Parts: C-alpha cells; structure tokens; sequence
C-alpha cells in the first residue's frame, strides 16, 4: 500500500516540512526496529528514499522555511492513508 505514500510523497516534495523532517528520523528505524504489532512493510522505506537524497540537496534547509507550514502539512500523514484508501474506495 506504498501508494498512499508514492501519492503524498510526490506533492510534498514541493514543501520539504514534515515530510523532511519525517525522513530525517530514519535512523530510528534501528533503535525502533523493534516490533509494533504494525509490521509495517519498507513499502515506505523503498520511496522515502527519493526524499532523504533532497534533504542534504536543499531540502534540509527548507523544512526551515517551509516550517511555518508544517503544521498543516504534519496533519495531512493522517488523510495521506485515506488518500489512496478512499481512492479505491468512492463512498463516504
């Protein structure tokens, strides 16, 4: 279900907020590798890794600037799972 994420991935590069600083937190992935139930798959690690390469390319220094809009944007992680859910899903 990548989708979800190659679908978000691909508009939130042009904010480089959450995203940005999302990725960033990828060396936790060892400390938290850990099981969480979830299982989650590298789904997400396979395209993220499009992102990590632009944040020591620029984006590192965006997620300062476009900051001011990470409130907005670190909120859409929550309909980014509905965004391809939903649309496979035309219902609600």
């Amino acid at each position: 279900m990548a989708t979800t994420y190659e679908e978000f991935a691909a508009k939130l590069d042009r904010l480089d907020a959450e995203f940005a600083k999302k990725m960033e937190e990828q060396n936790k992935r060892f400390f938290a590798d850990k099981p969480d139930e979830a299982t989650l798959s590298p789904e997400m690690k396979e395209h993220y890794e499009k992102f990590e390469k632009m944040i020591q390319e620029h984006t590192d220094k965006f997620n300062k600037k476009m900051r001011e809009h990470s409130e907005h944007f670190k909120a859409k992680f929550a309909e980014l799972l509905e965004q391809q859910k939903n649309a496979q899903f035309p219902g609600k």
